[PDB]
């Protein structure tokens, strides 16, 4: 029950060679700099190998789990748009940043990085003129549509603090969100289309602002086109207002500890990210634990609002320059061949998925995906839950066609990136097994009774992090003491996941879950 | 009908070597570097050595016209007012920046380095006491008295957004340009004093307030002394105010392609806007190159700081190169129609830069109030504005420049930021009435009207073009983008259009027919 | 009455050998580098030295004393908090930053430079999440505890100007100066404890707020823990804010000449310091005249609300990375012996008071001071006032027991760090002679008949200096009109102390005073 790298991923077949393999030494070799009181001069290299820096920095790491005073680079000022966007711009304005799947497969088109970029900064230059400044919190309700990326962007161009909620969510959970988020303005679309089928995202806006008293503008991207209310004053459409405003605007220097982002999990608790520290964790995790490279194609299918499209649909692989999707739809819209229509359409060379819709999937069928070609893919990526060894074999036979490797990817909200997950040019992966802690992650297993540390293999009890990663989470908005109650309190000196997990003989890491 | 440069113009008598010369191939070689592909390094070298940059850039330019996305230097951070005053303050504080040439001829002065760059810290501390920050839009409504340069880079020291108008203006023009630009402070006068006559500017301004509620500071510059109205909380006295501040302030860092200033230009009227770094590289090197200037030399621009040239060529560019400008109060007819030649005599002007009416009128005023005048520390004319009749292009060279001083006809506009097409004194041969050569970083063209295809090859008419972006061209219209691309980049895609009808000769040389 | 730098002060019985010494001639060597047209090479490598800058600086100096435009390094950029607690917490966080002497001695505890740092962190989000923005003015009404260093700092961790009042002035005091100011925020304790006496501290903010509309957040320590009023919205406490917030925050990038803090005066005239030079001076200052060395543990016990509690029990000591002493009682609480218990018991290697106290502690006995050990002590300082020559041999007699360097600082608060003064290794110091003007110092006698500068020794008459230094006040906040008619229009080209002063046939100076 073991499954080497396929060929695909030994760099046969005219496929990249993997940055990291071909077996688990050199993944021990590599992992070994990363960690430990040695690994400040590996991070350092990394930091100033992967990101854009306008000024460097002088200290590595600082802080601890004790006080959530955790720091990574202090000294440096950058920007996540400039490291998304203007780079790559620079490097090749013509590539296409976004591939964006709407709901209606003849509507999708690809987005080039000169078109984002342009998009983003009319976005922020309409932020700018609302009053938003630096540290200021904006809302973005809004659908998996591909300027999503660029309203993200546009709030780290200027320095706001963007917080996106799930569209769909509620009036009371909007309200609720936005209301902690203290936010002044919202971006919404007038509606969304997903599944074939309408979310009237303005009026559950307008629902939810009936209790939001410190909004003042909001921002409508005319998605669909159809009639939706609008209150004169703090209602304007997104195209109007950005047709008024220059296609570049500069951006704004951010510390390194300046936050990038709130995320609300789904009291709703705000997780924090900073912009240096959690843009190189996701770049990173992009480029290694799916082994991207400048040609790719990268392929999430999560959602926005959530914090796998935080990282892996926008950050991470916009931060590599390289392809990422954006998908409007339903695995199973029109029909349940979708996820392998886009694949073959696009020619998608890595995809990340969820249990839930690989379950979905193999429940429709295998007639929907058994004549497909595929074969770009060579990287199949599962997150959210611990998937079932039958979901795991489906999803290696008939997604990868037993080509491509299946990396099980587990972490957070509150660790930025991916903290467990398969090497997939190094890792024998086990199906339902999270192989391998990733670079500056030491995760040990704790007996919750006793509080010890259980050393050795073949051991099971509570997951927690000794020392902190470039990209975990900061604090909680506003609520620092649920922040160090939540994941410092219960286990002092180490950072606490909350999900059972055992190691087995081999040190592979099984995640049991809350 | 053919004009060499002069034996002033050729390092001889003891006059300055120019920078680029002695003949056109050599204006041809140095074009060369500033257009096409290849020319990158070129303006990297010329931005790292003009300017004085807080940080680096990475990137020379970007962007184009099709979306008005363009950028030069986009990572590089600097500031405008240290470049005009701080480090020539560091290098000469006692070096004049600004002869202050007064409506009343006895009341002219020296303004230095040190005093320029204190009167700036002071208002830009009064301006930050007002509560104005990095990119707020400042209504300035200044006759051409020397402190409204101090009014202009205080607020390019603290990134704050100028928006001059004209003193000439009346109520609904200013009330208009105020409206339209949102700004909270209004830098004004109590009276302007030209050619003799008193203009009523804080009566205008209490007018046009009436109809401008965002205005909640006045800053009133104490320049006749005479009584005005003066509003409770609203109207505070320039000296008043900077009485109270430091002299000095510290100098924002502000990123290349953040917004210097908007100019309007003269239905609603368009806001130009212009970023800081490539328009102040593109004046500074359009003074250096067009004008021959030098450091030691006394440049005489005699425009409106309320317009383009102002802008250009009486604060940012001279003030940037570090050499003494000229800031002229008065009419060319008050109180004499001998003033700008008592004036360059006085002051022993190195260049004169006017516009072709101001000749004109002079030039109808008789040759009895030129003829007399020695002039000789002259060395560049320059016309700018209009194109400049035969008649009035001799006029100028024989009486003004005692047919020793090099004629440069500069066309360009408020988009351009700085001189498109001139000729460079020390290189090129000129004919009246003509704008012979396109300048550093301007790739010039033109384009037939009716088939919209691009003329080649000489003895051809049709509209000016510009082929790519430089680095001073207009960045926006304030808030009205669409007006931007719909006045300059739709009619002819892929090129910026002057507007300007042109014709070029068989010799190469540009004739701007005009809108 | 000549007394040479002691054994303790020539590097002997382990002390530490004295930065610049053993006589006057290695004074008048350094001395000579740091005055005149060619000290900036002196000055520009002591600033680079010293201070860590975010931006590297191109001119040293510029300005002068006439239009009040007095320039150091103006292009640089930095931080006071940086240079105060960052650097010191990355080279050796559990390094004892200050020591708080408690108003009861068993109170007394180390606060740490890790503790004191992620404090100052939390008040400074408090203090953003307050709308406080770089340039802006925050009053601090508090009493001599450790946690008024944070939140001077605080301030000066986000480019707001810090406004220090001295607790236990009176309501009308208190409003003045924050009307001054113009502040919106305000911080202080419940209540103060001093000389075993409760100081209403809130009560009297209460009726002082009650004539200050600005105000709009009031930010209460709770020092003691009492009943105090409290306004719903305007007050809030510091633990309960601090809480809420992380312990790690950004630092501002401030320029050189940007506005440290606002000293009033005891109409109050508010003395402005800067950042880079103040920081500089106080550091040098602190470094050269008391002999200040990585391991000492200074122990100024002036008050925080005067300038020397600014400069050398804050910015001065914490610059150069030492323990500083934060002492809350009086000399005579419990005890007259309250100064060498303290002593005694954390070691310091250097005191710093006012000749008021020790002729109090003279008066008191010497049955308080004759039975203690003192042997850390080196440097025993005074500042204030002229000591007369019977309380400066008391002072060398009893609390240093004939082995310590008496140094005699003349300065002021528009000095912002010490002007004359002995150094403790190098000078042969005389009972109450401020000896020698300091690094950068070039001071003069003119004779107030003539105006014109008395040349040679043997003269009295004014204290002038000729040259701007780096730590002078630059402006008096909103009044630089008065700050030129107090110190520059008396004599033009001179800086005009308002103290007479006389020189003495061997070169010392003696300060007559107002
Ligand atoms: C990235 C989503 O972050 P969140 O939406 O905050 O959910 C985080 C929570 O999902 C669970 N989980 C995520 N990935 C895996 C996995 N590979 N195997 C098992 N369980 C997993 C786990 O319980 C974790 O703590
Ligand atoms: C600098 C003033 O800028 P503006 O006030 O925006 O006017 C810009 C408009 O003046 C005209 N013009 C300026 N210089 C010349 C010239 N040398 N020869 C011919 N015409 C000229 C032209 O029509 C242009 O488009
Ligand atoms: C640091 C206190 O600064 P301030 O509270 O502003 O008082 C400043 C005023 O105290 C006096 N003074 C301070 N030190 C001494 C000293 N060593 N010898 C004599 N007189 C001194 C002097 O009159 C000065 O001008």
């Amino acid at each position: 029950d073991l499954f080497a790298p396929p060929p695909r991923m030994q760099g046969k077949e005219g496929r990249p060679k993997p940055h990291i393999g071909p077996n688990y030494e050199s993944y021990v070799k590599e992992w070994a700099k990363t960690v430990g009181p040695n690994s400040d001069e590996w991070w350092a290299a990394k930091a100033r190998e992967t990101l854009d820096w306008y000024d460097d920095f002088k200290t590595v790491r600082a802080g601890g789990f004790e006080h959530g005073d955790v720091q990574w680079f202090p000294e440096g000022t950058l920007n996540a748009a400039y490291n998304c966007l203007d780079r790559h711009y620079y490097k090749n304005p013509k590539k296409t940043a976004i591939i964006y799947e709407a709901d209606e497969p003849s509507e999708s088109r690809e987005v080039s990085y000169e078109e984002l970029m342009q998009e983003t900064c009319r976005v922020a230059n309409v932020l700018k003129s609302y009053g938003v400044k630096k540290g200021d919190a904006v809302s973005i309700y809004l659908p998996m549509t591909w300027q999503a990326a660029a309203a993200f962007l546009a709030c780290a161009r200027i320095g706001a603090i963007h917080s996106a909620v799930f569209a769909g969510f509620s009036a009371e959970s909007l309200r609720d969100r936005v209301n902690d988020c203290e936010c002044k303005v919202l971006i919404t679309t007038d509606e969304g289309r997903r599944g074939g089928k309408t979310i009237a995202t303005k009026q559950i806006v307008d629902a939810a602002l009936q209790q939001c008293p410190l909004v003042e503008n909001v921002l409508v991207l005319r998605r669909t086109g159809n009639k939706v209310p609008m209150t004169e004053g703090r209602d304007k459409w997104w195209d109007e207002e950005c047709a008024k405003m220059p296609a570049y605007c500069p951006c704004e220097r951010m510390a390194s500890e300046d936050p990038l982002f709130i995320l609300y999990t789904s009291k709703p608790k705000g997780v924090v990210h900073s912009t240096a520290g959690y843009l190189l964790g996701t770049a990173l995790t992009l480029k290694y634990v799916f082994d991207a490279h400048p040609d790719d194609r990268f392929a999430c299918m999560a959602d926005i609002g959530w914090i796998t499209g935080h990282s892996y649909i926008i950050y991470g692989p916009l931060a590599n320059g390289i392809t990422t999707a954006v998908f409007e739809s339903t695995p199973v819209y029109p029909t349940p061949s979708r996820y392998w229509d886009f694949v073959d359409k696009w020619k998608a060379t890595q995809l990340y998925t969820a249990p839930t819709a690989i379950r979905l999937l193999r429940r429709m069928g295998e007639d929907h995906v058994k004549n497909h070609d595929l074969s770009s893919l060579r990287v199949l990526g599962s997150v959210g839950e611990p998937i079932n060894p039958e979901a795991w074999h489906w999803y290696n036979d008939f997604a990868g066609k037993n080509q491509c490797a299946i990396v099980d990817t587990y972490w957070m909200t509150e660790t930025g990136s991916i903290s467990i997950a398969p090497l997939p040019g190094a890792i024998s992966t086990k199906p339902g097994s999270a192989t391998f802690p990733f670079f500056g992650m030491d995760v040990d297993i704790i007996d919750p009774q006793t509080g010890q540390v259980l050393e050795g293999n073949d051991v099971e009890g509570v997951l927690v992090a000794r020392r902190p990663w470039p990209s975990i989470a900061r604090t909680v908005y506003r609520d620092h003491k649920r922040y160090l109650e939540t994941y410092m309190k219960p286990y002092p000196g180490y950072f606490f996941f909350g999900d059972g997990a055992a190691r087995d003989y081999d040190g592979y890491m099984w995640i049991k879950g809350r």
